[PDB]
DNA sequence: GCGATCAGCG
DNA sequence: ACGCTGATCGCA
């Protein structure tokens, strides 16, 4: 029902200077997997090959590594790290349409071209999930079926190109995508492919004594409550805690009684086995997601583990990383920041490099609403998490730990996007009406970010959405919700979106920047990992010092502010020790 | 599959 | 009754 040539042999008239290109890996995780199919669409016709005979061919591969030969595709990266797994590079990627279709609205959650094409009126082409089917049905169509579902994905991606430019332009998000995200796209795909070394005899030997910590911790939790039952059974450690035991119920969840980390905090007065059951679920935690889910998967020949940065997914714009997450692994108590001393270099004699940005949010926010005293303090590189710490627990700057430095910054960031005075008392375990008191003074030393947070709900009522400094955007309709619940977490997104959003345009900034410099200067170092806004390198020995130098100067001039930017960095054997 | 929980980034 | 996430697990 679409024309095309079911291509036996490679063409000229197949390499042309401009093209629709798909590259089909049905696999949601792409690294090392099939590619089942590739369909061009371009002015001399439309064409499907098999990978077989096009990736074997060497005027094909040429035409792939072509930069002056432009593909317009759907998630280039996906192509991009399938083709390196099969040894061939992909360049010359001039639109990408999921791209395109998350900047205008990343509400939307486009995952196939029939998705974004819908956007613009535009059916000629299944679903993804319409061909392939779901779950354990899952399966590769019959060759014809295929071929006319890839074609129809290129036709699409054909056409929808200009009214997608078209109406990124309008936006004023037409350099967004050409300027940042897709040049982003390509860095991610070095990125993911590249992988992070891991340590499995270190590892496993953490998982070994991890067992054995286990099971003591949950022997006591049986003797302390007397009995024998399933820790994680919430109805058994409920009847165990709040009808046994007779603890307060503090709080309720939709199924039953609460036990979250921060129930449990409140009631370590009342009984030992609250905090016997915090370490049991931590040391379990380890076990579950950062042993066994780490090795579950390695790479077992190279070492490696291969993330995914998924960056057409949350509605901020930053990123976010699957299978394994490497932007959650833990840090903040020493039995579990461990784990990242089995994070290595991928060769011997290289070195771990990390640089983050300091209290980066709130430099933005200070650059956004303009307020002149928290324009001033990050003048003075004041350190306003520790600055609010010493004043929530009546200390000094010697006195401040991390924990209460923890703390203070979950308190500026609460108060900045909108928490309440409740939730401010139940988060300090203070009353209510001092944490209303301590909101008010806030706000009395930075009006211009009480104004700011004003004007942005106002702003974000009379055009529909907010949008960051780079002009991401994210549309709110609840922002006019009658109902007072739903319009308040649209009036918070309106507050915070605009600030974690440019927090996340500057670090995309800051690696093509970097990126683009670590060619200039012939480095061998290249990076590893983003986590937000903390960037993560590896490097030889030697390379160390010039680092030092570069990586830091390049944050900090990603983009010009009317504050400072300010990075922190460090280097060492294993990722643990870049810190 | 979903909700609760908890690991991270601000 | 601050925001943005992903993985594991029990299932009230
Ligand atoms: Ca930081």
């Amino acid at each position: 029902k679409m024309a095309f040539t079911l291509a036996d042999r490679v063409t000229e008239e197949m390499l042309a200077d401009k093209a629709a290109l798909v590259v089909e890996v049905v696999e949601e995780n792409y690294h090392d997997a099939p590619i089942v199919g590739i369909a061009v669409v371009n002015e001399h016709g439309r064409f499907f090959l098999r990978p077989e005979t096009a990736l074997a061919d060497p005027q094909f591969v040429a035409w792939l590594g072509d930069e002056t030969k432009k593909k317009s595709m759907f998630d280039s990266k996906r192509a991009a790290v399938a083709l390196k797994w099969k040894g061939i590079e992909l360049c010359g990627v001039s639109f990408d349409l999921l791209l395109a279709a998350y900047l205008l609205d990343p509400a939307q959650g486009v995952d196939d071209v029939a998705a974004a094409a819908k956007m613009k009126q535009y059916e000629a082409v299944r679903p993804d999930e319409a061909v392939y089917g779901k779950g354990a049905k899952r399966a590769v169509p019959d060759e014809p079926v295929l071929a006319e579902h890839l074609v129809r994905k290129a036709a699409a991606i054909w056409e929808l190109e200009r009214p997608f430019l078209d109406e990124l332009r309008r936006n004023e998000q037409d350099r967004l995508l050409v300027e940042l995200e897709q040049p982003l796209s390509s860095i991610l795909a070095e990125m993911e492919f590249a992988g992070v070394k891991v340590d499995t005899k270190r590892l496993e030997q953490m998982g070994k004594e991890l067992a054995e910590q286990l099971g003591t911790v949950e022997q006591r939790i049986y003797e302390l409550a007397g009995q024998e039952f399933n820790i994680n059974s919430p109805k058994q450690l409920g009847v165990i805690l709040f009808e046994k035991l007779q603890l307060p119920v503090l709080k309720k969840t939709k199924t039953g009684y609460s036990t979250s980390a921060d129930v449990l905090e409140k009631l370590a007065p009342y009984h030992e086995i609250v905090e016997n059951i915090l370490h049991y679920r931590q040391l379990g935690k380890l076990q579950s997601t950062y042993i066994e889910g780490l090795l579950k998967v390695v790479r077992p020949a190279t070492k490696k583990v291969h993330t995914i940065f998924n960056q057409a997914l949350t509605q901020t714009g930053r990123l976010s990383s699957t299978e394994p997450n490497l932007q959650n692994i833990p840090i903040r108590l020493e039995e579990g920041r461990k784990i990242r001393q089995a994070f290595v270099p991928s060769e011997s004699d290289w070195l771990i490099f990390a640089a983050d940005y300091s209290q980066i949010e709130l430099r933005v926010l200070a650059h956004i609403a303009e307020d002149d005293n928290l324009m001033e303090a990050f003048r003075r590189d004041l350190d306003i998490h520790t600055k609010t710490a010493m004043d929530i627990f009546q200390v000094s700057e010697d006195e401040v730990t991390p924990n209460m430095r923890r703390q203070a910054k979950a308190v500026n960031f609460g108060i900045v996007y909108g928490i309440s005075d409740y939730g401010l008392a139940q988060n300090l375990n203070i009353s209510r009406k001092e944490a209303a008191e301590f909101i008010e003074r806030y706000f009395e030393s930075f009006p211009g970010v009480k104004r700011y947070m004003e004007n942005i709900v106002q702003e974000a009522k009379q055009k529909g959405y907010v949008t960051t400094l780079l002009h991401r955007r994210r549309y709110l309709p609840d922002i006019t919700s009658r109902n007072f619940n739903v319009r308040s977490f649209a009036e918070r997104m309106a507050m915070n979106t605009p600030i974690q959003g440019s927090a996340a345009d500057i670090i995309k900034k800051a690696m093509i920047d970097l990126n683009a410099r670590l060619k200039e200067e012939r480095l061998q170092a290249h990076l590893l990992l983003q986590v937000h806004d903390e960037l993560i390198l590896e490097a030889p020995k030697e390379e160390m010092e010039r680092l030092c130098r570069l990586v830091p100067e390049v944050m900090e001039q990603a983009v010009t502010l009317r504050v400072p930017l300010k990075v922190d960095y460090h280097y060492g054997s294993t990722w643990y020790d870049a810190k």
